[PDB]
RNA sequence: UAGUUUGACUGGGGCGGUCGCCUCCCAAAAUGUAACGGAGGCGCCCAAAGGUCACCUCAAGACGGUUGGAAAUCGUCUGUAG
């Protein structure tokens, strides 16, 4: 908790020194961290989908919500109004913890050349994150969770400039 | 054996089709207006698809992304409505 706030307060002068803003509020900040499970790659019965909501909830200390299918009957087993993937917003203390879970000791570090190769491009916030697999926890035991879905995790931050995206990882404990 | 019934429109009768209600064009910028003229629906539904109170905003595109990738799902930008 206090460590994430200290890294925020160390980043903000670091950005005012690499790029002076008139205001600390002009500095980039991190708004929310979202994690989107998408069990439409493995649509199931209530059993498996509630189990995946169960595992994200155990990871989060939050209740995940189900995103529900849009009107879009299609070739690909698509229907009308049915679940098609969990979603979890995080703001406040529940958010920063996860990032401090990920920057520091709670990182699985199961695989890492560097950080995921940069994707925001335009440099305003939206830093999308792909976890190809969830063999990345001590929360699971692999023989029982022999299924391994992936995860999407989008970082949302203010940033009116492209290069300023470099601030949200380099000084934020993320490899670049 | 007996008393009867056996529909109409119909560019002649028959055959085919049609017979009630709703929508559009025809319909000539009022209302109305024919055709066996051009198109298509209804003979139901909903214990909530009502009353009320309160709250949300939709398509679609592009950039980015986990088993998905032309289109699952999340994320930003545009977005009097497509
Ligand atoms: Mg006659
Ligand atoms: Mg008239
Ligand atoms: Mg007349």
């Amino acid at each position: 908790q206090q460590l994430k706030t200290k890294y925020n307060d160390q980043v903000r002068p670091a950005l005012m020194q690499q790029f002076g803003y008139s205001s600390v509020m002009a500095v980039p900040r991190i708004e929310k961290i979202v994690v989107n499970e998408g069990l439409g790659s493995s649509k199931e019965d209530s059993k498996a989908i509630d189990k995946a909501a169960k595992e994200l909830a155990l990871i989060t200390l939050q209740k995940p919500i189900i995103t529900k299918a849009k009107k879009s009957i299609s070739n690909f087993k698509l229907r009308q109004g049915m679940p098609v993937g969990i979603k979890v917003t995080l703001r406040g203390e529940r958010m920063y913890v996860f990032l401090e879970k990920l920057i520091n000791i709670g990182l699985p570090r199961i695989r890492d050349f560097r950080g995921i190769n940069p994707n925001a491009f335009d440099g305003r916030g939206n830093y999308n994150l792909g976890i190809k697999e969830q063999l990345i926890f001590p929360e699971i035991t692999y023989d029982m969770v022999d299924k391994t879905r992936g995860m999407d995790i989008t970082i949302v931050t203010t940033a009116k400039t492209d290069e300023e995206a470099r601030a949200l990882l380099q000084s934020m404990g993320l490899p670049f």
